[PDB]
């Protein structure tokens, strides 16, 4: 199953210690990835090294901040020296008028990990960028307001970034999860977790791993044409 | 009667092309209309272009940039003519797009508050004129859709309404002087088979303004012959 | 003689599905802008409430019998529209079961479209004008109507474009009926809560829309979906 | 007495269309993946060469003719896959001017649905089930052909949307794929001047391979895509062509 190896590259995964990014992590390095998973705290950071180990993935654990130019250029120095360049880089790291900070501070976050790590994917000319959009299920009409813009930011700056670096071989894609089985949802008012299951068709929350096997297919060579895309992951469930 | 008798509207960027010709439409409504530009000659030059035109109002220097320009402009218009309540929004790809999207929004959120007072307003986004060029202008337009149905969402219950418009090729001194080569190849794109004029666009903005669309909101209207890029 | 300064006057528009709700308000709105407005029903009875309609709001034009799905009742009664009024130049569309519905409604939509282009073609002038549903099972059928009429029209637009017709759609969302009004008070504020300008369109609020795309100034606009929703988008 | 774990080893998958280019790599890949492929073609003579391909690349299955146009025809097909190998739970579908848009839309979207509908009840009675959906390529070069693609897409892309939807609660998903520019017969006897533009439109400055197609089938196909449903996965190489 050669067009899904990922042995001999080198997966950054930040947002790692949790959910769907430790769920990322573990699937890339099931695939034969070396892969370095993020947080912002040491807890979360010796945490992820913790749970690599477990499943037999080679790789670390280390602190990143992504609001942070230094923390960035840092952490890649730290990579490179022990591990060598990142080629597969997954981005995973309330009232109603703050949707324009939450979003534009998102998106400066990607623009900025993104640009520092494509340096070492123009000269290798071949990566893939997949940035991970929110899940769903914050509160209010504020919550819907600040998931749709936040998605729609996502998917334009998805499809830019691809046509941007195209020409090196390189992929930017986007997932876009609907309702899924994690912390933050599990702890939601038992009220508002059956609202939202009764607008899913599949009439379940997601999994996950059933974010983590999207971003996997795309890291492969198999979907070396895919660029550009946003590929929502919601048992069917559109919100817009 | 669907004038704009009353009512005080502000155009950035109205001393040429899309914004001089939505500054007009809107003075030819009835508003009283203050039109921006980034120097004192593209101010004095609004000035003169309503004044021939019969429209009262007034042309000013704004740099939507700016948090002090802004401010002190919508305070220099409050003191001499009034709230506006009608605000057309007119004036390497993520630079461009992030700096004019942190700019609707500061000029969007200062407007606001005479709007909130009002209990009524407008709120009109125009986007670029149309690779390198496509990928800008994908990006600009994806940016703007978001971004406007965004901010309609957090100000409908005041019953101010927050829209778009999208424009395709628009006969404008940008374009007057495209090759010949990209000037067919374009029209080869367009089923209307020819360029939009200032006016057809500046008419989409005059009625998002009026009363009848006011439960049009969070859209983009594409002024465009039928010619859509992503 | 009298003549209106307003944007329609000289133009014969047909309206389908005028008896009622969104249809009607189009035919006085059109009227209004000075249009000779010729409304249609599938019954004799429809037909001339329409005539009454018209009438009564000082609108010349008439009802008639109209069934969408039959291409001889649509060529008869264009054939009868020409010989007694002129050639209609702006045609407005408002006349687990999801594919049935949209497949048979965009056929229908195919059907009146052709057949009015002959004269459009002609007069090198039109404006087509389509009018989406008003909104589980529901949230379906309305994603899949509207998706289909978004299309639909961006393809014709399209198709017809070089001979200067215009082809757009009206997509509305919630709209203040019987139907509506009479939803019970827990229901209605829910209902409220998703629209953020916190009310129901009018039906007037379509037909202003609809006057718009079918005025010279927007001759520039063409494939277009405009939302006429309040700011509630589903799909 | 094999029990297949997280693979398509043992499932039926029928794929229309399946005799040259896109849908023949369709077939091998989910082939290969370990499904029994039932490939179909319009005509007995591709039948028959897709019989001969699966048979040459060791996948177990069959070439038939179906005509998805002919409510006869996929009955009886469906009879005869019933009685010789089991229900279908995979089925793929994959099988100028201004003014050809409405009849090509209309019919093959009348045809998703005929298929769909009748491959619904096995799927029902498994309580699991993939449907994908394969938009065509771009077909010409000028407004004709970039028409008629924008529309068929649009088209596509509603209806698996709103299928997927109707039969969510069974475990069974509905999904497109949306190609680009892959390298087919049309591409490849195109003037020359006129590939070095159309390559210009794309991000990547290739062609599409079918190959690469079929890779994105064989992933929706998978238990790892269960919660991917109502989608419509563009594979175009970044030109976004509406
Ligand atoms: F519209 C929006 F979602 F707020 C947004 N902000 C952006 C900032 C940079 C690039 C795209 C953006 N889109
Ligand atoms: F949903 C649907 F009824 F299948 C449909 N029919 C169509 C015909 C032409 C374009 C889109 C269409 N969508």
């Amino acid at each position: 199953f050669q067009s899904m190896s990922l042995q001999g590259k080198v997966a950054l995964v930040t947002g790692a210690s949790r959910g769907i990014g430790q769920a990322i992590a573990l699937e890339l390095g099931r695939l034969g990835a070396v892969v370095i998973g993020t947080a912002t705290s040491a807890s979360g950071a010796e945490k992820i090294a913790e749970t690599l180990k477990a499943n037999g993935v080679e790789g670390a654990g280390l602190v990143l901040d992504v609001s942070s130019d230094e923390s960035v250029a840092a952490t890649l120095e730290h990579i490179q020296q022990h591990l060598g360049q990142p080629l597969i880089v997954v981005n995973n790291a309330m009232k109603d008028d703050e949707w324009f900070d939450v979003v534009n501070t998102n998106l400066n976050s990607l623009y900025r990990l993104s640009k520092a790590v494509l340096r070492g994917m123009t000269k290798a000319r071949w990566g893939r960028i997949i940035n991970i959009g929110s899940v769903v299920g914050a509160m209010g009409n504020a919550g819907q307001t600040n998931y749709a813009a936040a998605k729609a930011g996502l998917e334009g700056f998805t499809r830019a970034l691809a046509r941007e670096v195209g020409s090196r071989a390189i992929t930017v894609n986007a997932v876009a999860p609907g309702f899924i089985d994690t912390d933050m949802t599990r702890e939601l008012p038992e009220a508002q977790r059956e609202a939202l299951l009764g607008q899913i068709p599949l009439g379940r929350l997601g999994q996950a791993e059933e974010i983590a096997k999207v971003v996997g297919f795309l890291a492969s060579d198999g979907a070396a044409y895919v660029t550009g895309a946003t590929v929502p992951v919601n048992g069917g469930m559109y919100m817009s």
